[PDB]
């Protein structure tokens, strides 16, 4: 009698049996998360986390959401947190996008006639604009931190020659260097939790998902003479991750008439674990700008 094989794990050897998960189109397990409130929801949001980190890093955020009678919901990206695939690779950035895409088809199926939003932070709002311009009119908003629209000018440059001399030979280890925790957020002690957290990934950028991200920023770049949904931008004025003409390239070039930025001086990259007057603005803007758009 043929028996079945060792149940799959996620990389920490958790079984993905005793998670909440989705298996997506190329058969990888993605760990989910779900945020739900005690009454009929009135709306659906995704929350989408940046490069290396993972939804477990939304807790806060996701429940002031669900505080608003929100459903909010999220998966790990492939390669990141508790999901499957090799640590920060990906075969083609459009696997984020499709990968949220199947997560919001099936939520869609179980919470009928809801509007769904999108929250996306760094290369997590990059994922939520790409997602929004490949379904015009599907999404009732979308909230972006900091969202990948424009790199650092000098890691532009960076990527740009790696991607030239891997485009060139075969070099499957080269990498850059990891990304300075010190340019997150001017609150230390959030620097410090990013530093002790075994889900992030804080190794170097490989250059194969250095490519990924240089396909993120001209498809994002692309796709904003179709974005039209409405939207909510926040952005730190002392960004050295997304520069901060991003930001106002966003708000000039989309198409979208409900178009909101919201600048913060001297603030760095990570603004809902910024200084508390930063982090408590970010929540209190998110929580005014969805119950507008779900009363
Ligand atoms: O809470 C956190 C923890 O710290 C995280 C660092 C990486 N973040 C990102 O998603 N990125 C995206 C990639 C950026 C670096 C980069 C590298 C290459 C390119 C390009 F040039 F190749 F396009 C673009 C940006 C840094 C910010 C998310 C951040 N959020
Ligand atoms: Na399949
Ligand atoms: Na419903």
């Amino acid at each position: 009698m043929p028996e079945e094989s060792s149940p799959r794990r996620t990389p920490q050897s958790i079984p993905y049996q005793d998670l909440p998960h989705l298996v997506n189109a190329d058969g990888q397990y993605l760990f989910c998360r779900y945020w739900a409130p005690t009454g009929t929801p009135k709306a659906l949001i995704f929350v989408s986390h940046g490069a290396g980190e993972h939804s477990g890093r939304y807790e806060e955020l996701a429940r002031m959401l669900m505080g608003l009678d929100l459903l909010v919901f999220a998966h790990d990206h492939v390669g990141h947190g508790q999901s499957e695939g090799e640590r920060m690779v990906v075969s083609d950035f459009h696997v984020f996008v499709r990968d949220v895409l199947q997560h919001v088809d099936s939520m869609q199926k179980d919470y009928p006639g809801l509007p769904v939003f999108l929250l996306g932070h760094s290369m997590g709002g990059a994922i939520a604009i790409l997602t929004a311009a490949e379904r015009p009119g599907h999404f009732a908003g979308m909230v972006l931190i900091s969202p990948l629209v424009l790199a650092n000018p000098e890691s532009a440059t960076t990527f740009k020659v790696l991607a030239a001399k891997v485009l060139n030979s075969v070099l499957p280890n080269l990498s850059s260097g990891p990304i300075d925790s010190s340019v997150l957020s001017r609150n230390k002690t959030e620097v410090d939790i990013y530093n002790s957290d075994p889900l992030i990934c804080r190794a170097g950028l490989k250059v194969c998902f250095g490519i990924q991200l240089l396909n993120a920023v001209s498809r994002v770049e692309r796709a904003l003479p179709k974005l039209t949904v409405p939207f909510l931008l926040l952005q730190g004025s002392a960004d050295r991750l997304c520069d901060s003409k991003g930001a106002y390239l966003l708000m000039e070039l989309a198409k979208s008439q409900d178009k909101t930025l919201k600048i913060y001086e001297g603030a760095y990259h990570v603004l809902h674990k910024e200084l508390p007057e930063v982090t408590n603005s970010v929540f209190h803007e998110i929580n005014m700008w969805v119950s507008q758009r779900t009363a």
